[PDB]
């Protein structure tokens, strides 16, 4: 694998979405994994409707705003046979009746892949598939606030996850012990962290449990 991955790079993600007062971050890492497989099978990159996936994936299991699973709704997308675009559904922050239209689907998958629970299958997936959905520990307020650099936080659970976001990459810190990192995409908008991205500890014993849940959509 290469010491360094950045998908952002090579135009395989749309740019940072905002949830807003909606427990909907399980749809943003759906729809954020599915554009990468999407982009990497058509090479068009078509921000996806996390409305859609709100309304309509309760059948899969998923909650709307009160939770759901990445997993959930790349089984929804398959059952379904499609997902609108974010333009024809635009994002709501609340849910409402379910609206999918297969005129307006610009996305399929027909599957998904849960990642074996070690941080070097996670970056043997990220450097090979794309951009890949995990869960993290995000219930500390030293996240909430995080600015810059690699986050470390000595509280984080590996096993206590509550957050679904989406791994684009990772690195190393130039200038030899703790410098390695994902790097992750979130959804609180550009303004949160390095423009909505954040460095997460990497190779530091499955840090905040970044590859404790982690998953791509075949298409
Ligand atoms: C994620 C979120 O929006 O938190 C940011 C404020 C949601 O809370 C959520 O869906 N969490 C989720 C696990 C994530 C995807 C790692 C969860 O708790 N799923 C179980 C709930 C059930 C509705 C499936």
């Amino acid at each position: 694998a290469p010491r360094s991955v950045d998908w952002r790079e090579k135009g395989y993600v749309t740019p940072v979405k905002n949830q807003g007062q909606c427990g909907s971050c399980w749809a943003f890492s759906a729809t954020g994994a599915l554009e990468g497989q999407m982009f990497r099978k058509t090479g068009r990159l078509i921000s996806l409707s996390e409305q859609n996936l709100v309304d309509c994936s309760g059948p899969q299991g998923n909650e709307g705003c009160n939770g759901g699973l990445m997993d959930y709704a790349f089984q929804y997308v398959q059952d379904n046979g499609g997902l609108d675009s974010e333009e024809s559904y635009p994002y709501e922050a609340t849910e409402e009746s379910c609206k999918y239209n297969p005129k307006y689907s610009v996305a399929n998958d027909t599957g998904f892949v849960d990642i074996p629970k070690q941080e070097k299958a996670l970056m043997k997936a990220v450097a090979t598939v794309g951009p890949i959905s995990v869960a993290i520990d995000a219930g500390h307020e030293s996240f909430l606030f995080y600015k810059e650099g690699i986050y470390f936080e000595p509280d984080c659970s590996s096993e206590d996850m509550d957050h679904g976001v989406l791994v684009v990459g990772y690195g190393f810190e130039s200038t030899s012990d703790n410098n390695k990192y994902w790097l992750v995409k979130n959804s609180w908008g550009e303004e949160w962290g390095m423009g909505g991205y954040v460095k997460m500890a990497k190779d530091r014993r499955n840090h905040c449990g970044i590859a404790s849940a982690a998953s791509y959509p075949t298409v």
